[PDB]
């Protein structure tokens, strides 16, 4: 049976290796646009910092062209799909080399198109010294006009621009963070969270704009000028762009079920509403599990599960979606930040009433020779009592933790069995109690009042 | 309502300040027959190793006799409960500074006795070189007289002799580790962990004994020889017996029911047989999620649970166990060993049939700056997958992946659950799939080839 993969980075390699694997029956076309393939973009901010091993950025790549051949796919980069046609299962496929364009039937279809960076349709987007940071090019460009910069600015303060901005200011280039929400990485974290960061940002030098969008670029002399809504003007050398993605799914626009941003729907099998075409990745939505519902959450953790499902599912429906938590996190200046599930914020923003507490406890005895606080909260249901979210962050490496708390949320445990369940004690890592199940107490004590 | 509680570390520590903050009307007594309560012996190894704040003990205590008398209890140290009598609701209680006895009144009986340590009767084992290590006093006496040795006798390689093993490694004595198994930590680790143990114990100096059970100690001149039944003869300045502990529980033996080796058996809101005696702590045996039965699993975190349970359903049945899954964890010569749930030798033990899968990988990818091995098992039951115990280690501290486990156990999810559950990825931490998921899928791999 003809099955085309449709990009491959993340989603497209692993569902490319998992057909392969459980279908020999399967003859495998994949296309790509770019001029190369599987490349983690999750290490371009260690790879710009200079913290990946020789700055050599091949070892960010996890695939090859030629290791997919010699599975027996049929690579055809510097290849761009210009059209999908479900009811006939066909498309068209265009040679971006020789602009030839041909028109070709399959049997499965996987979408594995991604996202791309959202580019604001504002003046200057077009500057030489304006960068986009997605994938191996915007990389390897950035890496090479390093060099010649010694001031940059970040317009975004998600996670992508916080780690460049962390990246950049220990290299002790002049930094500035822009971004148009009052707090860094707001819809991510807590304040009492985000105010850790900002004052570490600022103690490194970063200088932090926060409050008004980005309006323009005004390129001057051998220089980039930064302009808000509220008239401020910065200058730097170059400037980079890190204001989000959305998918990348024009071809199927109108052809199938999709969330407003475009996000491909899918049943628990990664099926679209055309059972012949999957999704996966940034292409697709996820099902979310604490709010039981479709969501878009563009991580790379959600790419090689639903990559995976597509190869497992591809002629049978045979292992269900298990959804996700949106579980992520970051280490900024030796801190750890991590979270899952909801928080106050994107509670707020849907209108979900929730409960949430906030404690700091030393993660292990005081009488150890060293110790250090863990900042932690908590957001469960009022009512039920079920977790919703979580998030911990403290110079010891507790992100393990947003995992057993992933896993609680999975289950649908509630606050009480957080409070007792086994977790083991020994004094160089815990309390008697886990500091995760003296969080579970301490929202068992403000729900009981 | 009168309210005793029998012995005070952990387990009773626990059950007078959740009794008395649940149950204003409750009137409780604390009898101890020791010197000094709820002293943490999970503690006893670091101070030894001197790896505490001013290697200063009272660091270790988590409660005192004013705490919890300015709560409203009368605490009665030195003080030996040596009768219970359930037919008549009364208790017997001695003065261990007088010798006077009395006899008193309960409504409601909270036995937190704990365990006592285990002590054949080995010839010599009765020495003046010969220590124990369970409690304040006996860890208090070692960190006095053991500078005066140049070579320390550990004997027993579980928890706690592997764990002195590493303190008195690392301040330069000559150290002796001897035990019955041929590897250390033969119970609760695979081989594959425990070789890489037994090297780093070599690599600082340890002298591991290993194969032959003690048969004798000798004491001539000032030294005591421990002589294993392959005719070994090790000799040292001091000896510590560190060959476990059973429930101390005499008081109630053919009273209330109990396992073989004297475990308070408990229902979910911790009522012994007798509706008004509970038990918690090291007297007790726990729900063991695993094989769903009642185990003997004498651990500090059975014991503040325990111990809290007992608090809240003191009147009512109003919060069940959650039972537990043996979750355990050591960090020696800076390698994280932790484990939870069933292993395979435990298994083999109990007739259990099982599958496990072992893997290795880096934690965290090859292109970062540093990286460190994460070696896992994962046990699992071959017809249903659910998983029934893992284990980590790691230089890297992983040591919280053990608890994520433990919360799979305590939701019998599968092999295949926790091959895709969601966890994070940041390069910092993990690969895009977690170790974790990682193992889930090396169990799958296994799980399907064998039908
Ligand atoms: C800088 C950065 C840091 C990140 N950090 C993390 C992190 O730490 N942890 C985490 O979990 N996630 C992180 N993410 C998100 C994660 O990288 C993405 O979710 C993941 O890359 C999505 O993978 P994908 O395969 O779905 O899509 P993409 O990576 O978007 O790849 C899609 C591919 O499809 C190709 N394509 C698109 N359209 C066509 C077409 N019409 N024809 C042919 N080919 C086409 C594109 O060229 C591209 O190669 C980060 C993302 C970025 C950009
Ligand atoms: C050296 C060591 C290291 C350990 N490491 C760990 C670890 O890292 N993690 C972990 O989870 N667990 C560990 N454990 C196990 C843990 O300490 C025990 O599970 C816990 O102490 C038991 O608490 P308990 O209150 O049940 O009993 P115990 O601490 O044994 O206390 C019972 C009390 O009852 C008193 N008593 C007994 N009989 C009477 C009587 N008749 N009248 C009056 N008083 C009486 C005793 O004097 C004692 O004070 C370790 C144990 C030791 C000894
Ligand atoms: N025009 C703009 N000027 C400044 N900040 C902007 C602008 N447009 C969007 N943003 C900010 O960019 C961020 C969007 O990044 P986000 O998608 O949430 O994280 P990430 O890109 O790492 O996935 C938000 O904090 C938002 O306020
Ligand atoms: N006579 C003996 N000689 C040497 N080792 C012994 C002897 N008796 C018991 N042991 C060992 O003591 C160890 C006791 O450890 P265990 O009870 O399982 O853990 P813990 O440190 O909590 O006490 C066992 O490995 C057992 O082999």
């Amino acid at each position: 049976m003809k099955v085309i993969v449709v990009g491959c980075t993340h989603a497209g390699t692993f569902a490319v290796k998992q057909t392969i694997a459980d279908h020999p029956d399967a003859d495998v076309t994949a296309y790509e646009m770019n001029d190369n393939i599987s490349f983690l973009s999750c290490g371009i901010a260690l790879y710009l910092g200079k913290e990946i091993k020789n700055n050599d950025p091949r070892g960010l790549f996890y695939s090859s062209p030629e290791e997919l051949s010699n599975l027996g796919a049929n690579v055809q980069m510097r290849h761009q799909v210009t059209n999908v046609d479900p009811e006939t299962k066909t498309i068209k496929v265009k040679d971006l080399i020789t602009n030839e364009e041909k028109t070709e039937a399959y049997d499965k279809l996987i979408m594995t198109t991604g996202s791309k960076p959202t580019v604001p349709p504002i003046p200057g987007i077009d500057s030489s010294r304006v960068y986009l940071c997605k994938n191996y090019n915007d990389a390897k460009k950035l890496f090479e006009e390093a060099p010649k910069a010694k001031t940059i600015t970040i317009i975004g303060s998600g996670y992508i621009g916080a780690e460049l901005a962390e990246a950049y200011s220990n290299q002790n280039y002049n930094v500035n963070l822009i971004d148009g929400h009052e707090r860094v990485l707001y819809k991510y974290f807590d304040k009492e969270f985000t105010d850790i960061l900002a004052k570490d940002y600022e103690a490194h030098g970063v200088n932090l704009v926060l409050g008004s969008k980005v309006a323009a670029f005004e390129e001057v002399d051998d220089e980039i000028i930064t302009k808000t809504l509220d008239g401020k003007e910065i200058k730097s050398d170059i400037a980079i762009l890190c204001i989000g993605f959305r998918p990348n799914t024009e071809l199927l626009k109108g052809k199938v079920a999709m969330l407003d941003n475009g996000a491909i729907i899918t049943d628990e099998y990664m099926h679209s509403s055309n059972r012949d075409i999957f999704a996966a990745g940034d292409s697709a939505a996820v099902h979310y599990n604490p709010t039981n519902s479709n969501a878009y959450i563009p991580l790379a953790t959600n790419a090689v599960r639903q990559g995976r499902l597509v190869g497992l599912n591809l002629t049978e429906d045979k292992v269900k979606d298990m959804g996700t938590q949106s579980s992520s996190g970051l280490k900024l200046y030796g801190r750890t930040y991590v979270s899952t599930g909801i928080n106050t914020a994107l509670a707020k923003a849907n209108n979900l009433k929730v409960s949430e507490v906030i404690i700091a406890d030393n993660y292990r005895p005081e009488f150890m020779l060293s110790t250090d606080e863990v900042l932690m909260s908590l957001v469960y249901d009022p009512k039920t009592r079920v977790i919703l979210g979580g998030a911990l962050s403290s110079m010891h490496d507790v992100s393990q933790s947003a995992n057993v708390l992933s896993v609680c949320i999975q289950n649908k445990n509630t606050i009480d069995d957080l409070a007792m369940v086994d977790m083991l004690f020994q004094p160089q890592f815990d309390r008697p109690f886990n500091y995760l199940n003296i969080l579970g107490q301490a929202a068992q004590a403000q729900a009981d009042k």
